[PDB]
């Protein structure tokens, strides 16, 4: 078997993309954000704090004539942005992009933290991850892509992410039309439980390649690019009027600017990230100062390859007996 899915921007920002995921008998489609960070698949409900949701669509698992309660089973939940949620557990039938996966663990919020109460686009998240950082007790879940994964014609999922355009997520093949020159494949570590891998080094604007290994994890529920505070330093100071803001929280330039490309290695080859892709747009509505796409990793433990990167390549997530991750230009 295969899916195939379109994912598109929650707004002009690319802050976080949402792919529709049909839930239950009948299905209920609820538009979930695919994070290749986390191994949860969690949604708002009818069991949510009524509260706490703020125009989301639900799931409603009574409504649902193959739902069944994964009695004595809860979860609970936080991420890096220090937003968190929890609740119960259900099985039920899940598909994607025409690929069924049935008896699937859908986390069924009770709570949820005033980020995900504030954007209205996100029903819910689709971990894809390892299954050994899911949530739930006291017996642990697996992930859509694992339980999926011994039914598809290859052991894969695809990210293929748009910059301020839609894009696609395929499970089980490799679109060959979608990408320019080769995949380059690069190791994973799975010891953490991520897409972790090590790249090469990096390149500013049309600077010189810097051959560096910088591990870092392949994350499409994060939003920015997270890396050493040398090279964002090294990037940055590219950029007239730059500066580190503590009291935004990161990097900012003058909203006149010209942002110079990014370029990452994965092995021999090259990604290059173009300069808008690092323009996150003003600081506050109407301030002539925007924030950065490239932040320091310092202070949160990793460095995160998030949207920011993947937007700019065709990433192959591959879940074969060896995990690897793979990277072409497109
Ligand atoms: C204009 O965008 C932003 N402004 N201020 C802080 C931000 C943070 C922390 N992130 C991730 C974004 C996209 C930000
Ligand atoms: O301020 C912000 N702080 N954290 C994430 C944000 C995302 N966007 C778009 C803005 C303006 C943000």
């Amino acid at each position: 078997s295969t899916g195939s899915a379109t994912t598109t921007p929650i707004d002009s920002l690319d802050d976080a993309y949402i792919t529709p995921v049909q839930i239950g008998t009948p299905a209920q489609t609820l538009n979930l954000d695919f994070d290749t960070g986390s191994s949860d698949l969690w949604v708002f409900s009818s069991e949510t704090t009524a509260s706490e949701v703020d125009g989301q669509t639900i799931y409603t698992p009574s409504k649902s004539t193959t739902a069944k309660l994964l009695s004595g089973a809860t979860w609970s939940i936080s991420y890096g942005d220090g937003s968190s949620s929890s609740g119960d557990v259900y099985t039920d039938t899940v598909s994607v992009g025409g690929l069924t996966v049935t008896g699937q663990a859908v986390e069924s919020a009770k709570k949820v933290s005033s980020s995900f109460t504030e954007d209205s686009t996100i029903d819910g998240l689709l971990g894809l991850a390892f299954s050994t950082l899911n949530t739930v007790s006291p017996t642990q879940q697996k992930t859509f892509f694992d339980n999926a994964k011994a039914s598809l014609d290859s052991p894969v999922f695809t990210a293929d992410l748009g910059y301020h355009a839609p894009g696609t997520y395929n499970f089980g093949f490799i679109d060959t039309t979608a990408y320019t020159g080769s995949i380059t494949y690069t190791a994973v570590s799975t010891k953490q439980g991520f897409w972790e891998w090590t790249s090469t080094g990096y390149a500013v604007g049309s600077g010189t390649f810097k051959s560096t290994s910088i591990d870092g994890i392949a994350d499409t529920g994060t939003t920015l690019l997270y890396l050493p505070a040398t090279v964002v330093s090294a990037y940055w100071a590219q950029v007239s009027g730059a500066k580190s803001s503590s009291s935004v929280g990161g990097y900012v330039f003058p909203c006149s600017a010209t942002l110079p490309s990014f370029t990452f290695g994965v092995g021999s080859a090259r990604i290059v990230i173009p300069g808008d892709y690092i323009d996150f747009g003003p600081i506050s509505t109407g301030s002539s100062s925007c924030f950065g796409g490239i932040q320091s990793s310092a202070g949160i433990g990793i460095n995160i390859f998030g949207d920011v990167a993947l937007k700019a390549a065709f990433v192959v997530f591959n879940g074969a007996t060896t995990p690897t991750l793979g990277f072409a230009s497109k």
